[PDB]
């Protein structure tokens, strides 16, 4: 209980650096990045008991995962990769790995003074997005 407390609410995104780059090492096509780095969404992050639940809403598209910390689940992802996903929390920090295709990507989001920080790596690329309280 109250393992992620800081977490939760909802944010806003405010600011991303290297986001094409990331989703073109994801695999991510031409017109799927456009429109996907375009998308300024909100992230609203719950818990009840165990489960963690995390939506992405924008004009792009609107996503959703529930999770139990340690515990592997399928997820689609706003690409539509089917990927093979384990959410940990190590030191504080949500840490999202993703495989799929022999493939790996981390997402890593902490919180930092009023931020929600996300970082993104794919291989040696990294994008890191900034949220703020909604
Ligand atoms: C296109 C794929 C790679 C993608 C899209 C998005 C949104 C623009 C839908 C996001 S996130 O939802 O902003 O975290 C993320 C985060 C989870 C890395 C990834
Ligand atoms: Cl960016």
């Amino acid at each position: 209980s109250h393992m992620c407390d800081a977490f939760v609410g909802t944010w806003k995104l405010v600011s991303s650096e290297n986001f094409d780059d990331y989703m073109k090492e994801v695999g991510v096509g031409f017109a799927t990045r456009k429109v996907a780095g375009m998308a300024k969404p909100n992230m609203i992050i719950s818990v009840n008991g165990d489960v963690i639940t995390i939506k992405s809403e924008s004009t792009f598209k609107n996503t959703e995962i529930s999770f139990i910390l340690g515990q592997e689940f399928d997820e689609v992802t706003a690409d539509d990769r089917k990927v093979k996903s384990t959410i940990t929390l190590d030191g504080g920090v949500l840490v999202h790995v993703q495989k799929w295709d022999g493939k790996s990507t981390t997402i890593k989001r902490k919180r930092e003074d009023d931020k929600l920080v996300v970082e993104c790596v794919m291989k040696g690329v990294t994008s890191t997005r900034v949220y703020e309280r909604a």
